[PDB]
């Protein structure tokens, strides 16, 4: 719609990190994350690192942390919410099994083509179902076709983030009994910390805000368990009970 | 010696500010925290080797780590008053046993009430004594059969190379070692960082050298998450 320019440049947050100090983050991708980052998620970051949407790249350290959840857990099935040039998309595909399956949901397909080469070279495309579309309607006809022994073992939600309470109304019963549902960017900047942040754009504070919400709505969901962690941009880690 | 403290390390918060820390653990830990382990963390704040308190944000990960690869066994090393082992107890199924190895057991009798209160002490057998040598004694004890799913160390932070040799044979494959600490109040980013009491700067060398081993270990798949002071995940390979 006409209005406000809304891109990454119009942005005001994108180099605003959440952790005190510049130098530990780049400690950190040093020495425990670029020796252990596969060759071709290392390419895949380095050409999205310059495309126009770079702020939304996931960190790479939340991407080992992501793979090490996937391994631990032993997941088999899961679904993608957002996938951008594809680097969590890569991550997960990396770690689950050669027989393991995960339907990525975006609405730019565009976005996705620059980040398969790098997935073709890993030989782990044929575990990917993409789909472009809007997230919330695919999600909703999963409800109506899916079947109890289908269920996901994870789910990574990583898209618009002011519908993440609306897709977790679906995720909570698209994720099996004791799969993992995960929120990322639940610490938006650290801007979720006050009531009110000055110098947003429109966009950033609707985030904040709803952020703000999500998190109050899911320490108090009855239907999981929760961990917010203060990795990448914060993220929060959600187990289904029932 | 009485002729011969003053430490430079007593405030865990590697984020941006103050408000934010505060924000995670009154938004999304206080309110999942169980009441025995809001007991035990608020008298251990008025010990005074309170520093060493696990952080409560970390914790609450803990238990979600565990629930996620559902653990059944699992090994502590480092108890202090509790906090983490009445975590991993909570979290265990109702027959998960834990093995709590720390040289200090007045310090675990300051939490073994709230334990007790929880009804989690049945899955506890706690070993006053050095862990190193209790390790090494289950290397020639232990059989497949009795592997561990799970291990955290939160003990003397030098030993934490010695303690991942006896750890990748004693958790199984594909089982999780976490080491607390392994950033170390953000000091480890630095070569050289001013002011250190002197065991707290060997610690942040032996941290340093730490953080590189597990980077080039090939026994293990790792992820360091910047929660609490730091924790790096490790995962057996073979
Ligand atoms: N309503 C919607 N439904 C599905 N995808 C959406 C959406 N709104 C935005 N998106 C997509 O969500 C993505 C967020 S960026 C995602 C980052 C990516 N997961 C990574 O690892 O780096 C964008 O690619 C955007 O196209
Ligand atoms: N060599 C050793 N073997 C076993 N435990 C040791 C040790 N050296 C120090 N420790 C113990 O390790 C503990 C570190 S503090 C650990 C904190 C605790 N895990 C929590 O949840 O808060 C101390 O209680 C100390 O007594
Ligand atoms: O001994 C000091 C100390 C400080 C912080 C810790 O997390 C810990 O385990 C020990
Ligand atoms: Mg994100
Ligand atoms: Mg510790």
């Amino acid at each position: 719609g006409p209005g406000m320019g809304a891109s990454q440049d119009d942005y005001a947050l994108i180099h605003k990190n959440i952790l005190h100090s510049e130098d530990l983050l780049k400690y950190i991708l040093e020495t425990s994350v670029y020796p252990r980052e596969h060759e071709q998620l290392k390419g895949l970051r380095e050409v999205t690192e310059k495309h126009e949407w770079s702020a939304a790249l996931v960190a790479a350290d939340e991407g080992l942390f992501l793979s090490m959840l996937l391994k631990l857990m032993n997941a088999k099935r899961t679904i993608e919410i957002g996938v951008y040039t594809g680097y969590s998309l890569l991550t997960t595909a990396l770690a689950l099994p050669e027989d393991g399956k995960i339907t990525a949901i975006d609405v730019n397909k565009s976005y996705f083509e620059i980040g398969l080469p790098f997935i073709q070279k890993a030989g782990v495309e044929h575990k990917i179902n993409f789909i472009e579309s809007e997230a919330l309607p695919v999600l909703d006809q999963m409800l109506q076709e899916m079947k109890e022994e289908d269920l996901y073992d994870f789910a990574f939600v990583d898209a618009d983030k002011p519908n993440y309470a609306n897709y977790h109304e679906r995720l909570v019963k698209l994720v099996r009994v004791g799969g993992a549902i995960v929120y990322d960017n639940t610490l938006w900047f650290g801007t979720v910390a006050f009531p009110e942040y000055p110098g947003l754009h429109p966009e950033e504070e609707e985030c904040r805000v709803s952020f703000r919400n999500l998190n109050k709505l899911l320490a108090a969901d009855p239907r999981v368990e929760i961990s917010q962690v203060s990795i990448g941009d914060g993220l929060t880690i959600c187990r289904r009970l029932y």
